[PDB]
């Protein structure tokens, strides 16, 4: 009796067997008894949420039973430290991954509702800026996918990248209010709020050191399901949220809102530092309390064990903090001594390094830390006093190698190298590409990889192929498991029996076919809302990613300026009808990334109305690029831009997104790349222009852009264009800032490859001359993308760093 | 098939038919996919939130039902406008009303849980300060009882009134978080999200008038269901949420914070005017938003019609703007004739007055309405000019009479009487008690009586008889109803009835019994919350309301100092045991009444602790005062409080909730005390001290508090006792403040009533010596209780104001 009595509060029972019958009745009970709402006057967001509502029932059980399993269990954990979780929609992702897609799609269909015009209610969770954030959200899907005991923390943005808008042909930036409506997806945990301490003073009392006087902010968490692919896996994406704890009383209360800004808005800079203090903030936030909450649940089922039960897995600097804070812990805490605790810390951290341009690289003055976080800068101040007596001991005498290995930088304002705290601090540093991670060795790291060889890694970046492909692409993974099965989805190295299809002129026509009904959609998307009119018997030539310098957007602006420039020069020549689509989003306080998008609409606007030019070249801006936008222009591509210059992209994922969909690459050897040029083979890729050694060379005598300036007739015709306002009539002096840079201050050296780039973009169009051809050279691309999945590159992080076997079988 | 398809969708069947199976199965069922979690890591509170949707699922089909039923019928709608809405717990209050509670009660015991432990984790939806706000809920749960398609429009704060703590004997105040965990009970609705415009200016075009450059804040309304008692209907309260509408990116979606920071918090002020402009803009945004929606609904199923379809209450002058408001868009929007708009403004509106202290009323300064509303003061100086001109047409010559009625406030600081606009602008104006309704047009608003008798009206307030009698005292409404009926909870008329048994043996047990159990429960709950000890054969002495100088809590303490100076002075002389309870808020920057919560608190501190006194006199503050802690202490009190000097309470409605509960008023002849007495019997009631006209007197030649002191020696002990620090040691002149108010500025005659306070006192304990006798006078309260009942107003304002006929019959 009594606590036997409970025994039947139980998930035992759920919606059913998973079929429509129950969903309908289940949908109709949410729309009713959950959005308050009858088919009267239920408004189509509410029927999306109706439907969000039923499927997320399917999530529970599986949910329940898999952390009560890990709790069983008790398998060593994988936390993945992020301040960015790109995760894009939930909806279709659950439903795919929970093989319930078909099953709702017919039942929506019986209450009268179409699915895709409710899927497309659903905003997407853009907490992350890029490349960097959405690997986060790849990562999650493969280790649930992968049976790991895996947990994503991170931090609950109230708003996410800005939504970015065109007028005037600039962008605008708008706050993203994507929990206006709330979200069926996450959980809050009340009951596993924690506090984190900011400012305060040390003391040094008999026993040790003491953090006192210290301001606090509480950290709610809120709990995203994440489902393996059809193993009845879901892993936890937990997300802090700040709240206050608890002139006047009512400025008082309005004041609470200091704290909670913490976590109000995701800074949107990729690829670029800002100390800022607010970031600062954020990251210690999520750092304290991810940490409180990993320690918990280690005594919940003395630390010697830690490292074997715990790994902690830094994805950049933002949440490097966490090296001196659990040392904090352990030490101040949990009375560790200083060594043994720092053989725990090494043996549970491990620091993935995404690029490797200064700018991007995290570097706090001291001054900012010490006031802030008085106690960490004294243990980071100690972790580099012993790390470089280590180096000192290893390469006696070097008195230089000890300044340039130093945690602090000394100079006008003192500052942590972030960077060199997560090398110390870590058994396992790593690049996200094979090139990338070689650059480090012999580069920004060489010291330490000099000191410590064993702890440099290299892990290639992935992409998951169920949001990827499944999802994103139905029509290509119908027809590839038609031939081969589905096994795919979860095995894409299988999409090497392709190759024997190569010749096979039925898959031949069918990639084909897939490929214009994706453009053909696209273009409908396209007018349906911009009123954007779009060729569907063009080339889709698209390069969408953030708009930054080194990724060369202004190399692409230069070859469709010269398309341009030909055709008016040869009206009556034959060319390749081209639609050139660029999408991404700015920095805000980036000047030039801003100027760079005005160019591009300002070329579109001569480009796009001239009558000779007609329906054989046009020139679009893909506004408010983001995760769900990628998975609709992907899929219609053609022809995928990768164009860094070499050596600056660390690895990329866009690029291994067009390859998995059907499109080809024209590219530089940078980050991946080279490694998808090496798996397709090159002869199947459009590589050009210099490579890490030829930029290195021009570095060591200088690069002067006026030699090609003075070279090349076809590129100074268009700086003089843009320099006369040709593209800016109305205000002629407009671009002076771009020709500027890139004429004395270009350090990414765009003229250097133009003549390369539009040789091979020539070439590009004559292999489109053959849809044959360009089909079947297609084919050798999509069944060699299978190494990019990130399946594959997390079975590497769980073998080679976390120590943990990945496992694909289903739980009940 | 298509559109006939959707016939599906419909709330047909729910958990179904109201009993302990579907019950449990429904409380499953939210535990696992609501809360997401099982029984093995169910919190408490995840056990109440399971329960309350439960609850919350019975309510849907009704509250659907109605709404429909308003839509399908279109009777005149009445719109109650305030910006508070005291409603305390929800729970028990929608399972007693739905008839659930039995059964809830019996499914959470077989699930192994206790719903009464369940109860009290719910927290109050504290957004009132006291008596206005708490009236609105009642009426709320009236309206709906007497099926009226009446709905409640308000402000959703973030924060309601702060929680109270005391702190070495003072109160302190807390930010009243109360969404934290979530609302289980409200459903937002973004689909009828409006704007409401601020500053800006105005430029008449050749139409008419146009507010132009405003900014804009969005309000995002929240539905919750008010339930009427077992009639199958269920009322909407609104509760409108501030939205920004969509120094750097950064900064600016921080910022995004000063918009909505309008709905943060509730000003924490009772019967007191603070003009600050975020309390003005707090005003406008609920009435912008509110007659929108209001217009909206009226649209959907020309204005000549308006006023037979629309009655706006304003509950005080806090919603006052929607007259200025009303006219702005009748005639700048729908550009109707400034006359007609005008008629329809004032057959729409009535005003409700709720004190006669000037302090309290709303005098806004006209530079801070010309700057945030530019057109709102337009309209008023037009609506002023045209109405003293009909009062120099009604009153030609009496230009003094056009000053006092006038609109506008001359002055250092010229200011607008937001009482006369309402008067102006309504068709009835009503007080809330007989005699705050008769002072009114004799004094303060005897000039517009004169100019318009028929406008002026009564409304003796109520309280609603389900939560103050069924809800909070189950025992009494169970010997209640085995001697009656039930029939009461809708007619509590039906208590007359009751006199029947003021001599039945077994009645007048069990009234006592109930009583005695009652004081037994409050008690237990006082030691296990706050450790603190009170004897319960003692009689209960309680005063909660607001701390204010005209409600006398300081005549209270004056009473109890006397008490305990009478014993320490004749120590073995037998006294009727007392336990005196003083709780209730003090608005934060209100000095006085700071000072008083420490006064109590210092007498405690004396009393509690003389081994001399003992079990015979203990003094204790009753913390954080709110509605569900009056449910607790309310029930268990033999004395109740009501003193406040004659003429400055205008009604009262704990007076009310005190005599339904059994006990005996000790009170002057204030407010419905009046009513009360008059009811039950003076010779059943403790009337003492001034009455109105005594203290118009004693105004007349001058109150001097030393006359009183030099010739009553006890009272001159007890100043003497405050002035030398008796209640305060260590800081001896810590109460000059309240002495010196008391001997030279008490505006409350707090001396002229202390005599026959003390006296009146003297024959409540000589009576309730006799167990009996007491008992049978409190059967006689009880059964007169009948007219205080909510429904009674409500189904007078509804006849004699709104011109809509209440009703009591179900709907299926
Ligand atoms: C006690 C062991 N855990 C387990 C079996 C969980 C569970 O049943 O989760 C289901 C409701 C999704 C889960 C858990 C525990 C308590 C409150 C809320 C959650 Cl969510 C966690 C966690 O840290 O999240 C566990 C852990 O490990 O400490
Ligand atoms: C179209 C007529 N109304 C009606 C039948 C309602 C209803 O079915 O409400 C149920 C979901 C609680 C209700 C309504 C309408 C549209 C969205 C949300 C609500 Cl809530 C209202 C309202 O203003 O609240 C109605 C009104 O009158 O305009
Ligand atoms: C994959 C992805 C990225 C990263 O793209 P790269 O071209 O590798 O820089 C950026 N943004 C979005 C929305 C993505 O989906
Ligand atoms: C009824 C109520 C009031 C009003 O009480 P009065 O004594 O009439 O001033 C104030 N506060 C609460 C919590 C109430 O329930
Ligand atoms: C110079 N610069 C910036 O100033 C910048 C940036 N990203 C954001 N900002 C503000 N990047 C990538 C950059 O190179
Ligand atoms: C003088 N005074 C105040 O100063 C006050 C108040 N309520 C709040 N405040 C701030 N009351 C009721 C009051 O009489």
């Amino acid at each position: 009796s009594d606590q036997e009595k409970r025994k039947q509060i139980s998930v035992r029972g759920l919606a059913g067997v998973e079929n429509v019958t129950e969903l309908k009745k289940n949908f109709n009970r949410h729309l009713h008894f959950t959005l308050v709402k009858d088919r009267n006057v239920a408004t189509p967001r509410d029927y999306y949420f109706a439907l969000a509502h039923t499927v997320r029932d399917h999530l529970v059980g599986r949910w329940i039973r898999t952390q009560q399993h890990y709790y069983e269990k008790d398998p060593k954990r994988i936390y993945y430290l992020s301040l960015e979780f790109y995760m894009g929609r939930t909806l279709q992702n659950t439903m795919v991954n929970l093989a319930l897609e078909n099953a709702c799609d017919e039942a929506t269909y019986q209450l009268g509702l179409d699915m895709e015009e409710l899927e497309e209610i659903e905003e997407d969770a853009g907490l992350g800026n890029g490349g960097l954030g959405r690997l986060a959200a790849c990562f999650l899907d493969s280790m649930a996918t992968l049976g790991l005991a895996a947990y994503g923390y991170g931090i609950r943005y109230e708003f996410g990248i800005f939504n970015q808008k065109i007028c005037g042909g600039w962008q605008m930036e708008e706050a993203d209010d994507w929990l206006r409506y709330g979200n069926p997806w996450e959980k809050a945990r009340p009951e596993f709020t924690l506090p984190v301490h900011f400012y305060g003073r040390v003391e040094h009392t008999s026993q040790g050191a003491k953090w006192v006087d210290t301001q606090v902010v509480l950290a709610m968490p809120y709990d995203t399901p994440v489902p393996g692919y059809r193993n009845n896996v879901v892993n936890t994406m937990r997300l802090w949220s700040a709240k206050a704890p608890n002139g006047g009383y009512i400025q008082a209360v309005l004041d609470r809102n200091l704290a909670e800004n913490i976590s109000r808005v995701l800074y949107p800079n990729d690829n670029f530092f800002e100390g800022k203090e607010l970031r600062l903030k954020q990251e210690y936030f999520v750092v304290a309390a991810t940490l409180q909450d990993i320690i918990r649940r280690f005594k919940s089922s003395n630390f010697d064990a830690f490292p074997d039960k715990v790994a902690i897995q830094l994805n950049d600097t933002h949440p490097s903090l966490a090296i001196p804070e659990l040392m904090r812990v352990l030490v101040d805490l949990e009375r560790l001594d200083w060594d043994k605790a720092w053989e725990v810390t090494v043996k549970t951290c491990a620091y993935t390094n995404h690029t490797v341009l200064p700018e991007a690289l995290e570097r706090w003055p001291v001054h900012l830390l010490e006031t802030l976080l008085p106690r960490h800068l004294q243990i980071i101040y100690e972790i580099n006093q012993r790390f470089l007596n280590r180096v000192a001991a290893a390469f006696p005498g070097d008195v230089d190698r000890l300044r340039r290995m130093s945690l602090v930088e000394e100079g006008a304002v003192k500052r942590i190298n972030m960077a060199h705290l997560c090398i110390a601090g870590s058994h396992a540093v790593n690049g996200v590409a094979r090139i990338h991670s070689e650059i480090l060795k012999k580069t920004i790291f060489k010291d330490f990889y000099e000191l410590e060889p064993h702890k440099f890694q290299n892990k290639t970046n992935g992409i998951t192929p169920r949001r990827w492909l499944v999802l994103c692409n139905p029509g290509l993974a119908e027809i590839i498991a038609e031939r081969i099965g589905e096994e795919y989805i979860s095995d894409l190295d299988q999409l090497r029996k392709l190759l024997s299809y190569v010749d096979d002129e039925a898959f031949i026509r069918d990639v084909a076919k897939v490929k214009q009904e994706n453009k053909l959609k696209f273009a409908a998307y396209l007018e349906r809302e911009y009123k954007v009119h779009i060729n569907p018997n063009s080339l889709f030539d698209v390069q969408v990613k953030r708009i930054h310098e080194y990724k060369r957007q202004l190399l692409n602006c230069l070859h469709v300026i010269t398309l341009y420039n030909r055709i008016k020069k040869e009206p009556n020549k034959f060319v390749v009808p081209r639609t050139v689509m660029i999408g991404g989003k700015a920095a805000p306080g980036y000047h030039m990334a801003k100027m760079i998008i005005k160019l591009i609409t300002a070329i579109g606007d001569v480009v796009n109305h001239d009558p000779v030019v007609g329906d054989r070249l046009r020139v679009i801006f893909l506004e408010n690029y983001r995760v769900s936008l990628a998975e609709k222009v992907i899929p219609a591509a053609d022809l995928s831009e990768q164009i860094s210059t070499a050596g600056t992209e660390a690895s990329g994922t866009g690029n291994m997104k067009f390859m998995l969909n059907g499109a080809l690459t024209i590219g530089t050897m940078d980050g991946a790349n080279v490694e998808m040029a090496e798996e397709a083979g090159e002869e199947n890729f459009f590589i050009f222009g210099m490579r890490v050694e030829d930029v290195d060379r021009l570095d060591q005598r200088g690069y002067n852009a006026q030699e090609y300036y003075d070279r090349i007739p076809e590129l100074r015709q268009i700086i003089e264009q843009l320099s006369s306002g040709f593209f800016s009539p109305k205000q002629p002096d407009l671009f002076k800032d771009i020709v500027n840079m890139l004429m004395h201050h270009d350090r990414f050296k765009v003229f250097a490859d133009y003549e390369e780039y539009v040789k091979c973009q020539e070439r590009v169009s004559a292999l489109y001359k053959n849809p044959r051809e360009w089909t079947r050279m297609v084919i050798r691309n999509i069944a060699t993308s299978g190494k990019f999945s990130s399946d594959r590159t997390i079975a590497q992080y769980a073998r080679e760093i976390w120590g943990v076997e990945p496992s694909r079988q289903r739980l009940p």
